[PDB]
């Protein structure tokens, strides 16, 4: 089927009609990494890697071959101890205090669909026929471990998903200081290495760079995926582009830290390894215990860096997001946070809502400053009950408010913290997450929870529980504001303190996965701080994910594109706010805020109430035009065309049918004399014949890709024109 | 003097006339870095890091003060567990099992000279005004721990040397996971890294690179400083070059695993650290113990890159080198080594050694092959007595007929070695290092010694004193060709471990140390199949090492280009060799190896008896003219001229006083219809007058730099050309 | 120099000018915001800033401003009196590129005694770097006092250490700085 | 005006093209093997392209590096060619634009090409222009107020364009005086 095993020459081969991946069985059982790329149908042994004696590269044990060495050969997985000078993919420590690891071939198997991974997210399959799953276990003789390195590979997409699960089959334990998802080895590529750095209010702008020899790390510690470097990356021809070259996309289905190192050594050779960052990382593995890794997405494209990212945005809405909500349209909101921030209360609001109502909106989402006494950013974290003062009928007295003006109801939590100034820390101090005998440091002036102990998760899950079993909530938005610094787990001896990192994010996902099926009824929208915990993990709890605290129309050109490369704009939310922008001052037109806040799902976060008239009536023009289009902009194939670099950022959606399409352009810079300029379109059917809808003009799917059009030439910054484009018959 | 504190602002300054450096005590008593450049006189207060408040960057234990983060300063020395997410300088393990360390400024003390580093190579003084030293205490009040940050600087050089030094004063002890020798930000810098890759005969290539968000890690985890990465790195504007622009060079004194992590971070800032490799270290620090660090030689250059070289060239010629030979014109030997490989007895050489008095070369170094049972590589390391078979009246009778013919003998031993066919292994198997249980791997079908043990070493020692204390080896070359692999001492404790890479290099360096104090009269050569160990501590002991076991004129040019940014070309040997090439198989003149082989310490090897006269003829002229010239190529002012990249290789030599300068000029591929070139000089008296020796021709200092000459135009590849200019009266 | 008298496009203009053409040979004039060729909209501070680098003019109805304004027109006019013998002939220095995102230039009399420096930043951003601007053309042992502050640096300090420019949110921000040598 | 011939010199070439409302940009391109052409057939030297190019250093900038600059002191069309050669030299010259220019010197009569100003820095771009800066306005503009302070000046032109007359104009007099202008 896709998945073939050859006995005589040891070679395994994956294979669809568009990709193929091909390992070895190589001398002292070594896994050998041959190729990944574009499909073929079979493999004659001309992958044999060279044999030569390479100076200071030794040898197998025992072995008096020189010309064969595991410092040199292109490798599936490598570690400490094996006479491989790499990074290695994992490193155990033993009893005996060495670092020694030896891992030789042992056995296989090959799976109709793949396994459920225990206690982490993971892709799926709806029937057993969509995939395989190759499992190829190594061993360690005198250790008795084992590894099994899972790769599968679903028949209709190009992409390889590849995990790690150790087992400890000894009698005593061991203390797993790396392990990797993944390796992957390359020889004669001379590729570039795009990733999405970034920080908080200026997430995953797209960085470019070349590969010279040495190690290059992107990585996070903060105990999330992180603002500062998204858990991806691709890698690609010097020549590749949106449209046109090959590329190989590497995103790790986690959402603690994380560690991609891209070597380019000695031999000129790139080794790849991804998986959780071995910082303040030893798990004790004791006999007959397995320790599972969290699963990397690989995708292979041969024509640019759009139809990779088409392939991961498929993978992640088809066969990861669990929501019920993930193939229904997303709601158009009003988030007060920016529009009164922690300064209301219940008649305020009220005032908000019907606003909201008379503007055509359809949900009203309550955000921080509702609970405990949270009158600022000081106090409450983890007093999940209603601030009295605030709303002097309670909590459920507003939401009727809400339901009863025909909207839906939404409302902030933020599970994971604690403040010093809480219930909650009077009664459990032992709760926050500290190294005993020494103050932590505060982060916004809260701090963690201990959330891998279950007693604690309990508290928050039976706190949540008792206001959300009301089902007067439609919609909750699940905010996380800092990173952890002070990392222990109180419940664990001293040996197993390099598993509070890890436990914590586990913790997070029982906890979080627990909500998330007890309410299959609620949308849940991930937060944190932003776009700080914006990964594949994730989608599966949470469909969509507020993409960045920064609200500025043009600065969210460079995120929302930079988070496209990976994610599908239904998992980006993306809000119109007040100009001058709260974060960075910027004068935009309206019409620009709401163009590029339809790319990712549409809402409203400003105070509705004081606007004038000429502005509310702008809103419901938005609106409604949305409510037209968002099938296609929410769920049609994304195109990015234009990057913002170039003065223009321009994209498009187009249903699965190549029937209806909708384009944004979006001019930033001004010029007393500018250039004229051109946006051609993709995706379309060349023969199919394309009706704009604003013109009534008619154009053939060939003229519309090949000659394009030109853009209007205005006056003035930070312009932006859409198009919709629908087949007749 | 050189060095002041001032305890009202709390900033150290040390300057001299080139350089400053400022350094301060921050909020929470954080060691913040300020500058390093370019000298001023004065500081007021203009460098004070902006206070904002940045999102997740988190703050101080107990401060409400969000707008100062360690997090976001740019800083002297970081931790794990502080509240900083950059890779830190430092990770302590302790009893509690936490990685936590909050390090706080403690106090201060500022030396004449500079103090010794107990048991490593380091910079010294002559006399105490020749340099202070600051000292800057940092504690951890909850663990007990106190770091030293040590700086040197030099009243007449562009450096500062910085070391660390952990000291417990606590308890319990604690374990040292990982400790740099120094950590450095920079704030809005845009630069370019150069290091030195390589492989084994492909040393230390000039690699540039952009710096982009994440880290770059150039490290080794060989045992040994190695082939594939120097420790090196040197931080560039975009335009510097050899001539012009800044630069920041930072050489690490240490001969083992190195590190050095170029962090571009989230806010732009440039964060560094070198120092030892965290790779399976982990230093048990027991009460009342300390921890020394090597040292790293930070140079900054205001006008490119051989001003920095030179500085680097300069400080480790006369202060690191402590051989009595490091100011002694260096002997043209011949190394019978690609003349017989073991292919020899005592009577082949014998007429080697005729040969060579013949052709006025003054030293015979017999290389491997003359001792134990030593027919080949697959035996006999460790057994250092003479090879009775090829050596019939012993070894002293044949350094007797050497010195007799007027030439010194020099000798080859490779001592940190073992064979499992050696009469050592066969006495003494637990000599061997290995994990016990496993078999390790072997390459070059050899092991290394448990240098780590004092026996081991004693052992060694007593076998090489045996024969050195004859007085009849006048010199001795020192090599070790494979890398660390099975990583343990049998010696220490499970939990001791992770220190067995470090006392290996420490127990390489009491045996070396040991030895060369012993034999201050004899010439120690360094070498590890070729360069694999040519770094700053190894100067210190061995004043000139092997550059590469390539030894072809046309690679030699990329490999002594390379090593010539960091290390004085005294400190490189270089020998001509058969053509074509025992490597790569190049055909090359004559007259071009030997030009190449006269940029380091020239010496000859290659089997002499089978030359024509003709040939044997122009070993005469080669050599007669080295020795009219070797004063200046050997210690003159090394300027490299032009990379090999851009067709041509050129690089000079001028005398202290600039009144004699010998250039080469080296074409690598040949063209039928060339484009003419000239060669411009640098380093001279634009005021003096220098006679062309060759053509009697008299050119002012001025005309040599600014206009310079045009190269011969010649056909054939890889041709050389010589020019010796001396200043008239 | 230029109809283009939009204070962020006349940075390009005035750059490049200035790479052949001393600076009292072009002219530069403060006109309207949203600008007249290419709708940018500016600060008054920043159209004055650019339009100091040429020989100040005005080309708006100055009638149609309110007080507020105008008193900013008269804080201007009183200001460049001050400096234009400097910022019209001294020896000028280019000191950052628009391309950077900040464009950056200076003025320094013939003796070294008195230096006029403007630093406009382009874009901003909601997550900004810090950045230092660093002189050029002083005399390293003279000291200088900067006039608005009265703090005073070495020459040396100004170009080896620079310091820091002001974090301010909002798009085409400049800033002057005006330093004298003290005896 | 001019030819000048390097041998062995690999130079970017630094010019300052443009449009209306949009002049003198700085341009900086590698030169291969062909002839670059900065030309004007404008009848005027013209927005599109400044008569000046620099020669640099892949390496100069603002502050260091090598820069050969050529300013035409002609206001009408040129032309400046840089050409690198079939052996790798660059060959520049420099003058009036040979477009339809065909000059009858009859016998005993004589043809004054305009003149190059020709400036070499050692040490980057500024100290290149401050040159071409000095020569300028010291040795080449004769006007009695080059040495003078220029007033603040208000112009009407963006301020009304055609739409005014005497008594408007008379308002924005009396205003620029309260505001301290003085022209
Ligand atoms: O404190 C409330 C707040 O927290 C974060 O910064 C979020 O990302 C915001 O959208 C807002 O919910
Ligand atoms: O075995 C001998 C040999 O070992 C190495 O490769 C050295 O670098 C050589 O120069 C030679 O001494």
């Amino acid at each position: 089927n896709l998945i073939k095993f050859d006995d005589q020459n040891k070679v395994f081969h994956l294979h669809n009609k568009q990709i193929s991946y091909l390992l070895s069985i190589e001398d002292g059982g070594t896994l050998s990494h041959l190729y990944f790329g574009g499909a073929v149908k079979n493999y004659n042994n001309q992958l044999k890697y060279p044999r030569l004696d390479r100076g200071f590269s030794g040898n197998l044990p025992e072995s008096l071959d020189r010309t064969f060495s595991r410092d040199s050969l292109p490798k599936e997985y490598s570690s400490a101890g094996e006479m491989d000078f790499h990074t290695p993919a994992t490193i155990v420590r033993n009893p005996d205090g060495s670092n020694a690891l030896f891992l030789a071939y042992k056995s296989y198997k090959i799976e109709d669909g793949k396994p459920d991974l225990k206690g982490l997210p993971h892709s799926w399959t709806k029937e057993d026929d969509e995939a395989q799953t190759l499992i190829v276990t190594l061993e360690d003789k005198v250790s008795k471990l084992e590894y099994d390195l899972l790769y599968t590979i679903y028949r209709d997409r190009p992409v390889i998903v590849r995990s790690v699960q150790v087992h400890n089959h000894g009698e005593e334990a061991v203390y797993l200081e790396k392990v990797a998802s993944m390796q992957m080895d390359y020889v004669d590529k001379d590729f570039e290495v795009i990733t999405l750095p970034g920080a908080h209010a200026n997430e995953r702008r797209v960085q470019r760079e070349n590969i010279g020899q040495g190690i290059k790390v992107f990585s996070s510690y903060r105990g999330t995926s992180s603002h500062q470097m998204n858990p991806f990356m691709a890698l690609v021809d010097h020549d590749t582009n949106e449209f046109m070259g090959e590329a190989y996309g590497f995103a790790l289905a986690y959402s603690g830290n994380h560690k991609f190192e891209v070597e380019r050594d000695q031999f000129g050779q790139i080794h790849v390894n991804t998986g959780i960052n071995d910082y303040n990382f030893k798990w004790k593995l004791n006999p007959n215990e397995e320790f599972q890794t969290p699963e990397v997405l690989m995708v292979y494209s041969d024509q640019g860096l759009n139809k990779m990212s088409q392939a991961f945005h498929s993978l992640i809405h088809e066969r990861i997001m669990r929501s019920k909500f993930k193939d229904q349209i997303r709601p158009v909101l009003v988030n007060n946070w920016e529009a009164t921030y922690f300064d209301f209360n219940e008649d305020k609001l009220k005032t908000i809502v019907d606003k909201a109502k008379k503007l055509g909106l359809e949900m009203f989402v309550l955000d921080d400053g509702w609970f405990g006494h949270r009158d600022d950013d000081n106090s409450s974290l983890g007093d999940w009950k209603v601030y009295k003062k605030k709303f002097p009928n309670g909590l459920g007295h507003f939401a009727d408010y809400v339901h009863e003006q025909g909207l839906k109801f939404g409302l902030w939590f933020e599970p994971e913290m604690i403040s010093y100034e809480s219930n909650l820390y009077k009664e459990h101090p032992d709760y926050l997450m500290h190294v005993p005998g020494r103050k932590p440091c505060p982060s916004r002036n809260q701090y963690v929870l201990e959330l891998g102990r279950k007693e604690v998760r309990d508290n928050i899950f039976e706190q949540m529980v008792k206001i959300l079993d009301s089902k007067k909530i439609d919609y909750i938005k699940w905010d996380m504001n800092r990173s952890l610094s002070d990392i222990y787990e109180s419940d664990l001896p001293a040996d197993q303190q390099g598993e509070a990192y890890h436990r914590y994010v586990l913790g997070y996902y029982d906890l979080l996965n627990k909500l998330v099926t007890r309410y299959p009824d609620i949308l849940f929208e991930g937060c944190s701080g932003g776009g700080g915990r914006f990964d594949v993990g994730q989608a599966y709890y949470t469909p969509q994910i507020w993409a960045s605290d920064n609200t500025d129309a043009i600065e969210r050109l460079k995120i929302q594109y930079g988070t496209s490369l990976v994610y599908p704009q239904s998992m980006m939310t993306s809000h119109v706010s007040v100009s001058p922008n709260e974060q960075n001052g910027r004068i935009t037109p309206f019409n620009t805020r709401g163009a590029v806040a339809m790319w990712g799902d549409l809402g409203y976060e400003l105070d509705l109430t004081k606007m004038s008239d000429e502005e509310s009536d702008q809103v419901v023009k938005q609106v409604t035009e949305y409510k037209k289009i968002r099938e296609v902009t929410q769920f049609g194939t994304l195109y990015r065309l234009k990057a913002s670099a170039s003065n223009q950022c321009a994209w498009m959606m187009v249903d699965s049918n190549k029937n209806e399409a909708v384009v944004t352009v979006v001019n930033v810079m001004a010029h007393a004399q500018p250039y004229c300029t051109k946006t051609k379109l993709a995706g379309l059917d060349p023969d199919k014949r394309y009706k704009n809808l604003e013109t009534d003009e008619v154009f053939g799917g060939d003229e519309l890709m090949h000659l394009g059009f030109y853009d209007p030439i205005e006056r003035g910054d930070f312009k932006a024109k859409m198009y919709h484009f629908k087949a007749i018959n």
